[PDB]
């Protein structure tokens, strides 16, 4: 579909088979989610924003469901106040941003 | 244009007559931007991102031209890492998610 932004891009996600709410954010390079139980081996990460960095887990081709479209790709778990679809992800969903 | 996602959204951007790069972020709801001389009233406020808060100087209808589409609205200066283009000002110059 078609988004605007008058309102917070906020989407349904299934992840693991659990359903969420998740910002698509183009100013993300990674996808991060709130802390959730996740299958695979893991590595530690550092991502970066405004205020400060916060330490997260890095899962690696993970399935994911985005409005419909599936994806499978890192995902990162940890405190993250918002659950975010990043560049990585929304590349995959065929996402473009058009002005 | 047409702008794809496998890479930063880096655009150039105008403001206060100087040029710069910023990032065009649809998980942001205000603009903000690195430190900069900007002239004009501004008042004080607290924004908070991923990982945690930061004080910035909140102006007030500021105009801001954008791949020469122009917006004017709030923009905030302070210790960001990188100059975002929010929600704010993407709805001005027309701007979608498309998937
Ligand atoms: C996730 C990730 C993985 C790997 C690499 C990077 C860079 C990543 O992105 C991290 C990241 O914070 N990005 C941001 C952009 C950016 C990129 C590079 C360095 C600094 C910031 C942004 O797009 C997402 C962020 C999510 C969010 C945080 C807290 C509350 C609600 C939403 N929004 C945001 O703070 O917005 C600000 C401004 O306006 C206000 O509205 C709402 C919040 C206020």
């Amino acid at each position: 579909p078609q988004i605007t932004l008058w309102k917070r891009p906020l989407v349904t996600i299934k992840i693991g088979g659990q359903l969420k709410e998740a910002l698509l954010d183009t100013g993300a390079d990674d996808t991060v989610l709130e802390e959730m139980n996740l299958p695979g081996r893991w590595k530690p990460k550092m991502i970066g924003g405004i205020g400060g960095f916060i330490k997260v887990r890095q899962y690696d081709q993970i399935l994911i469901e985005i409005c419909g479209h599936k994806a499978i790709g890192t995902v990162l778990v940890g405190p993250t106040p918002v659950n975010i679809i990043g560049r990585n992800l929304l590349t995959q969903i065929g996402c473009t941003l058009n002005f």
